[PDB]
């Protein structure tokens, strides 16, 4: 609705720096409405839903395990590793990484899991495979959130992300046990509280996942939809801003209560 485009410029000039939004009808691909639709942003922490992607992938081709058990060690936790820091003795599964890295953006789980394909440059082959010919990434955690003004690696823009969403949680790319698992994982997001949930009306579904990086970078990718089932996705991001995280969050959610109103 134009409405909800007054709120994401409104919020580009609020936080002094880009905004890039998308809101895409689920079953038909249509876009409903967008600004800066083919700008590139940092990806940040949503990329992890893309890699628990391929690793779903692998798991219906026989190349992967969900119960497989990874085993690190203190030498491979990097930085915000809330789950992954409490099991280095015993080690995880597949299955307990994606959660890890999906629900609470856990950044060793991440990096473990991207050692699984053989690391950013086979998640972005696995991108391009399926028609995404825009997504990249290049670094690991935690230097891929470094969102350098004008730099491509590790970027997206909101039309690539939101029809890879779809994509994946829609299409012939993953058998229907693990869609579901995807989707289950980003149901079960524990670290966007501030962002569209905040903005979600009762009875409502949403599956999503937030990002946040440096110089301001924020955002999130959702699947949403009255009584219990999706049926859009959105896309926001941001980069450049100086603005506090609260008043990133704040932003990001009234962006998304306007879309609700307007629905
Ligand atoms: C909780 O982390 N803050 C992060 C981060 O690593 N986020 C991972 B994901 O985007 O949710 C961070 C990276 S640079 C920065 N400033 N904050
Ligand atoms: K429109
Ligand atoms: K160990």
């Amino acid at each position: 609705h134009p409405e909800t485009l007054v709120k994401v410029k409104d919020a580009e000039d609020q936080l002094g720096a880009r905004v890039g939004y998308i809101e895409l009808d689920l079953n038909s691909g249509k876009i409903l409405e967008s600004f800066r639709p083919e700008e590139r942003f940092p990806m940040m922490s949503t990329f992890k839903v893309l890699l628990c992607g391929a690793v779903l992938s692998r798991v219906d081709a026989g190349q992967e395990q969900l119960g497989r058990r990874i085993h690190y060690s203190q030498n491979d936790l990097v930085e915000y590793s809330p789950v992954t820091e409490k099991h280095l003795t015993d080690g995880m599964t597949v299955r307990e990484l994606c959660s890890a890295a999906i629900t609470m953006s856990d950044n060793t789980a991440a990096n473990l899991l991207l050692t699984t394909i053989g690391g950013p440059k086979e998640l972005t082959a696995f991108l391009h495979n399926m028609g995404d010919h825009v997504t990249r990434l290049d670094r690991w955690e935690p230097e891929l959130n470094e969102a350098i003004p004008n730099d491509e690696r590790d970027t997206t823009t909101p039309a690539a992300m939101a029809t890879t969403l779809r994509k994946l949680l829609t299409g012939e790319l993953l058998t229907l046990a693990s869609r579901q698992q995807l989707i289950d994982w980003m149901e079960a997001d524990k670290v966007a509280g501030p962002l569209l949930r905040s903005a979600l009306p009762a009875g409502w579904f949403i599956a999503d996942k937030s990002g946040a990086g440096e110089r301001g970078s924020r955002g999130i990718i959702a699947a949403l939809g009255p009584d219990g089932k999706p049926s859009r996705i959105v896309v926001i991001y941001t980069t450049g801003s100086q603005a506090t995280m609260d008043e990133r969050n704040r932003q990001i959610a009234e962006i998304g209560a306007s879309l609700i109103k307007h629905w």
